[PDB]
C-alpha cells in the first residue's frame, strides 16, 4: 500500500510537531516512508520513542538502510514555549540541516469553557501553544527556505477554524476556534509574502476517529440557567445581588417556586427543574451542589457582583446521584449522534487516511494561501462575514434615551469622538464612559470632547493593561453599561513581514511582536468580551483595525490576518451566549479592507457615517414587550 | 515519473468528458497509467484519436498489456445535446460497464461578451453545454454507482465560479462563471443525498498555461462609452434617442466636441476621445466605425429604444488603423501583467501539474461536497455574499416620490403585494407595473391590489415566457423604469434529488425538469437583467427562491444552489456595469436560508418585513448633486 507513497518526498528534510501520535504521528509516518528525513516533536518522551522505533522499523521493511539517519526525535517539546522552540530548530538544524517542510502540527484542545468561565491566561496558553508557535517556527525557518529557494509550511487548522469567507462558531472552546482560524488566516496573508519560493497553505480535517464530558455539559445547564436567572432577576429587581442568591441558600427547588416574593424568573426556573427534572436526580429537588455554586460565584464576582466569599459556605449537599445515569448517558448520546449526523459519508476518517491525503496534497507545487480540507463533508453551522446595510429602526434608537454607554479605544481618536457624540447628541444617551489605554490618550479624548466632559456627560477611566479592573471601576462609579464599542487600543506595526534573500531578516516581524499583536488585537477583545458578558452588558460590538490610502501593504495583510481571526470569536461567543440564554449580543464591525484602493476626502466622512451606523446597527435595543392590560 | 501513479486507481472505470486535451486530456492519460479504464468524450475525432493513441502507446510502455480495453474513445460528443449524452453513457455502459468516475471536464468558454452584449440563446448555450451536462451525466450514471455501492462525480470547475461563501466577478464572462459556480453548488448541495454511496466535488484551477482579443477590448471600450453617453444624455435631454444619434452620424470628434448645441455628455466624452487617443488612430477624430455601429444600434434597439435600422447607413468609414498596433499591444500586456500579477507563486502551472494534482485527490475517500484548489493562491477581487441591515437614508427613500416601479414575479403574491404598496403608499411612487406569467396570476395580483388597480396605480402585464417583449410594452405605455425588482415566476419542485438504491429512480428530478429549473430560476433573472440594463432601469434587486418551515428538504436543497449560483451572475454583472460606467445598480436579495429550523406567524411579518427593507437598500436611488450657485 506504500508503493504509491516511496519516492514521493525523497531527500526532503520534514519538522512535525506533536509528531507522537495522531495526524502528526501518521503525516511524520507517511512523510518518512515517501523518503523524506523526519524530525518529530512532541511532549512526552516515550511516547516519541515508540512512534520513532515503529517508523524505522517501517522503513527498513520497505528497504531504506541506515533508517535511525532518517527519523529523530526532539522530547520534552513544549511548543508554547518560545527558549523550546528555539531549541527544537537548533536541534533539528544540526541534525539534517536546512527544514524544507515545517508541519506545523502541534495543538492543545485548550481550555475547554465558555468564554465567561474562561480564564484569561488560559486563553493566552492556548494562543501561544496553538497559533503564535507556528508564526514563531515559520519566522525561524522561513530565512533558510528562501536562502536556498523553496520550502512549504503546513498549519494543521480545523474544519471549526471557518472558511475563507465565513465563521464557523465552536460553542465552549472559542480559544481553539480563533488559534485555528488564525492558522488558516496565517496562510492566507502570509503567501503573498512568502512566495514564490516557499508555499503555505492550511489543513482543515472535519472529524477524525465521554460520560464524563455528557455529566460536565449537564452542571454547565445547570449553571446557566441559574446565572441567567439571577442576572436577569438583579436588572429588574430592588434586591441586591447578594440579597437574591440568598434565596438559593436553601437548595429547595420545591420552596423557591412556592415563594410568594421570589423574582418571577427564579419562580419559574424553579418550576422548569421540578419539570424538567428526573425524578431519582437530586438536581430535580435541590437547585446546586457545591462545584457549581463556586462556579457560579466565580461568574458573579468576576460580573462586579458584590458578595461575600464565603456565601455557600453552609450550602446543604444534594445526596448522589445530581444527575442520573440515564440523563448522563443520554447527553452522551446525544453527543455523539450530533457529530455522526455531520458526515455525508456517514463514516469517520481514519488518522491514516487523513495524512494519506496531506502527504499526497504537499506533492502539489502550485498551492499557497489556501486551507485543504482532506476530510469535509460536513452538515454543519455557518456564518458569513460581513457584506450593505443601514440604519437600525426608530423604535430601537429611542430605546438609547437615557443609557449608559462605554467606549473603549485610544488609536482611533475620530471614531471614539464620533460615536461617542452620536450617542450623546444624537440618541441622547445619559451617559459615556470613554475607557482608554494611558493618560496620553485620556487627555487627547478630554480636549475632543472637552464640552461633553465639562457637562458631566463623558467619563474617562485609563485602564492601562488592566482592562477589567478599569470595567469594575465604570460599574461602581458609574453604572453597568447597555451598549458597549470594543476598538484596540494599538494601531498596527509596520515591520518587515518576510526578509530579503540574502538578509538576516533581523527588521521582520519578531515572534514577540507577533504575540504583542495577538495581545492588543485578539486578547484585547476577548478580554472586553468575557468581563461584559459577565457583568450584564446589553450589546458589545468589536471594532477590528483601520486601514486607510496611507496604510502599508504588510498593515493591510495584518489587518485581514486579525479580521478573520476575529470572526471565528465573534460567531463563537455569539452561540454560546444565544445557546445559554445570556442576553447580550456581540458583533463584529469590521474597519478595513482587503485591498488599498477600497479605501476612501468626502468619501472619508462618509466612511465615518458608516462606521456610526453599523455600530449603532448592533447597539440598538430591543424595545421591551407593550403591558398587555391595555396593548 | 509514474511510479507514484501506478496502481493507485487499478480497476476503476472512468469516463471524461473534454477528454481529447487540456486538462481533461491529462486526467484521462494519468487515470489510465494509475490503472483505471477510461473513456475519452470530445468532439473532435482526430484529436481524440492521436490522444487515445498517445496513452495507449504510455500504458504499453509501463507494462500494461491489451492496452485497446484499457482507453476508449466517443468522438463527435456534443455535450450540450441530451440526445449525444445519451449515446455516450449508452457506448461507455456497453465497452466497461459501470461507471466508478464521472470527471465531468468538459466546458466552452462561452458567449465572451457583456451581459447587455449576450444573446439570450446563447447564454442558454453555454449553461447546456457546461452545467446541465453535469447533472444530466450524473443522473444518468448515479443509479449504477448507488447500486455497486460506489461512485464518483467530479464536476471540473473555475476559480471563477466562486467560493462556498463569496462570490467572484468574471466580466465579460457571465455565462461561464455562472455555470462553473452552478457546478460547485451541485456538489455543495448534491453531497448530502448522494452520501454515503457516492462523493461529489468540484476541482477549481486557477490559471493554467492575444493582440485579435486585445483590438476587441478597445472596439468594447469604444462602444461602452457612447452607449453610457448616448443613454445619459437621452435621460435628461428633450431630443430623442433618434435625434442624439444624429448628432454621430457625421463621425467627427473634433466637430460633436465644439457643437455647442450637443449635450454635454457627448462634448466631454468627444474632448475625451481626443484628448486619450494616439494621434495615429483614426479613433482619434472618428467616433466609431461600422462594426461598433452595428452593436451600439443593437444595444439601442434592444432597450426599447427607437430608430431606423439604417440609420448608420452613410457612417463614414475612418482610414485604418482605428487603433494603433501601440494601442493593441499596450491592451494584451495589460492583459497578461494582470493574469500573471495573480499569482502568489509567480509562475502559471501546467495542465499536467493541475492533472497530477487532481488524480491523486481522487483517491481521497472521505471528501464530498468540497471544491479543491488543485492550483491556487491568487490576487483577485471577491464578493461574500450577503450576511444584518437596515433601512436607507430618509433622502434617498425620498428620491422615490414620481418614481416608475417595475415588479417582476407570480408565485410571491404576498412579497409582490407588500412590496407594490411599499412604493406606492409609503414612498409615493407614481405607478407600479407589474409584470406577471399568465392572465391567472395577473388576476391575483389585480385583486390584492384592486384600490391601486382601481386608481391607475397599479398596471398589469401578461408576459408569460417573452419577458422582453413585455418589458418593451411596459417602456412604451407606462415609460422607463426606476427601481426594478426581479422574483422567479415558479415554485422550486418537490421531487426527490436521488433514488432509492434499488429503484429505476424514475420519480427522481429528470436531465429536463433541472433544465426548467435553470430557466426558471436563473434565466429569468439574467434575461431580466440584460433587458433592464440595456432599457436604462435605474436599479436592479434580483430575488431568489422563498423557503418555509414547511419546504421540503430538496427545495432547501434547490434554494441554496440557486442563491450559489445565481450570487455569480449579480457579481459578475455588477463588476461588469461599474466598469462600464453605466449606472444601474444591481444587487440580489436572498429569501432562503440553508437549514429549516432558520424559517420563521410573528416571525413570518418580520421576515416579510426585512425583504422589504432589504429590496428598497438597493433599489432607493441617491439624490442629485446639489445646484452649485447656491449650495
Amino acid at each position: 500500500w506504500a508503493e504509491s507513497l516511496i519516492g514521493l518526498h525523497l531527500g526532503k528534510v520534514a519538522l512535525i510537531t506533536g509528531g507522537s501520535a495522531g495526524i502528526g504521528g501518521q503525516i511524520g509516518r507517511l512523510l518518512a516512508l515517501s523518503g523524506a528525513r523526519v524530525m518529530l516533536a512532541a511532549r512526552d518522551r516515550h511516547k516519541l520513542e515508540q512512534m520513532q522505533a515503529m517508523i524505522q522499523s517501517e522503513l527498513a521493511e520497505v528497504g531504506y538502510t541506515d533508517v535511525e539517519d532518517r527519523v529523530h526525535i526532539a522530547p520534552g517539546c513544549d511548543v508554547s514555549s518560545e527558549a523550546q522552540l528555539a531549541d527544537l530548530v537548533e536541534r533539528t538544524l544540526s541534525a539534517f540541516g536546512t527544514v524544507d517542510y515545517l508541519i506545523n502540527n502541534a495543538g492543545i484542545a485548550g481550555v475547554e469553557e465558555m468564554v465567561i468561565d474562561m480564564p484569561v491566561e488560559g486563553w493566552r496558553h492556548t494562543l501561544f501553544a496553538n497559533l503564535i508557535s507556528n508564526y514563531s517556527l515559520m519566522r525561524k525557518l522561513a530565512p533558510l527556505m528562501k536562502k536556498q529557494g523553496s520550502g512549504y509550511i503546513l498549519n494543521v487548522s480545523s474544519y471549526f477554524g471557518g472558511e475563507k469567507d465565513a465563521a464557523i462558531p465552536y460553542p465552549n472552546r472559542a480559544d481553539y476556534a480563533v488559534s485555528k482560524a488564525g492558522q488558516r488566516a496565517m496562510a492566507e496573508v502570509f503567501a503573498r509574502f512568502l512566495g514564490p519560493e516557499i508555499q503555505i497553505n492550511a489543513i482543515a480535517p472535519g472529524p477524525v476517529e465521554f460520560a464524563r464530558r455528557a455529566r460536565l455539559i449537564l452542571e454547565n445547564k445547570r449553571l446557566n440557567e441559574l446565572h441567567a436567572a439571577l442576572i436577569a432577576a438583579a436588572r429588574t429587581d430592588e434586591r441586591s445581588m447578594h440579597e437574591l442568591v440568598e434565596l438559593l441558600l436553601p437548595n429547595d427547588v420545591a420552596a423557591l417556586e412556592q415563594n410568594p416574593a421570589a423574582p418571577t424568573a427564579l419562580r419559574e426556573l424553579a418550576r422548569r427543574f421540578r419539570s424538567e427534572g428526573d425524578p431519582a436526580a437530586s438536581s430535580s429537588s435541590a437547585l446546586l451542589n457545591r462545584s457549581i455554586a463556586a462556579k457560579l460565584l466565580a461568574r458573579l464576582h468576576n460580573g462586579g457582583y458584590v458578595l461575600p466569599a464565603d456565601i455557600f459556605a453552609n450550602l446543604p449537599n444534594p445526596p448522589d446521584p445530581f444527575f442520573t445515569r440515564a440523563q448522563i448517558d443520554r447527553e452522551a448520546r446525544k453527543v455523539r449522534d450530533g457529530i455522526m449526523g455531520m458526515l455525508y459519508l456517514q463514516r469517520m476518517p481514519t488518522e491514516f487516511d487523513v495524512a494519506m491525503a496531506t502527504v499526497y496534497y504537499l506533492a502539489d507545487r502550485n498551492v499557497s494561501g489556501e486551507t485543504f480540507h482532506p476530510s469535509g463533508g460536513l452538515r454543519y453551522e455557518r456564518t458569513p462575514t460581513g457584506g450593505l446595510f443601514g440604519l437600525p429602526s426608530p423604535e430601537r434608537l429611542a430605546e438609547l434615551v437615557g443609557s449608559t454607554v462605554y467606549l473603549i479605544g485610544e488609536h482611533l481618536t475620530e471614531h471614539l469622538n464620533l460615536l461617542a457624540r452620536a450617542y450623546l447628541e444624537r440618541y441622547g444617551a445619559r451617559q459615556v464612559v470613554m475607557i482608554v489605554e494611558t493618560e496620553t490618550g485620556a487627555e487627547t479624548m478630554r480636549r475632543l470632547l472637552h464640552d461633553h466632559v465639562e457637562a458631566g456627560r463623558l467619563m474617562t477611566i485609563v485602564a492601562g493593561d488592566q482592562i477589567e479592573a478599569a470595567i469594575d471601576q465604570a460599574i461602581t462609579r458609574y453604572g453597568r453599561p447597555g451598549p458597549v464599542v470594543c476598538t484596540p487600543f494599538r494601531p498596527l506595526p509596520t515591520v518587515p513581514l518576510v526578509g530579503r534573500k540574502d538578509s538576516d531578516w533581523s527588521t521582520v516581524l519578531s515572534e514577540a511582536e507577533f504575540a504583542e499583536l495577538c495581545e492588543h488585537q485578539l486578547t484585547h477583545h476577548f478580554r472586553v468580551a468575557r468581563k461584559i458578558a459577565l457583568s450584564d452588558g446589553a450589546s458589545l460590538a468589536l471594532v477590528t483595525p483601520e486601514t486607510t490610502a496611507t496604510s502599508t501593504t504588510e498593515q493591510f495583510a495584518l489587518a485581514n490576518f486579525i479580521k478573520t481571526t476575529l470572526h471565528a470569536f465573534t460567531a463563537t461567543i455569539g452561540v454560546e451566549s444565544e445557546r445559554t440564554a445570556q442576553r447580550i449580543l456581540i458583533n463584529q464591525v469590521d474597519l478595513t479592507r482587503r485591498a488599498r484602493a477600497e479605501e476612501p476626502p468626502h468619501e472619508r466622512q462618509q466612511e465615518l457615517e458608516r462606521f456610526i451606523e453599523a455600530v449603532l446597527l448592533v447597539t440598538a435595543p430591543l424595545p421591551p414587550e407593550a403591558d398587555t392590560r391595555y396593548a
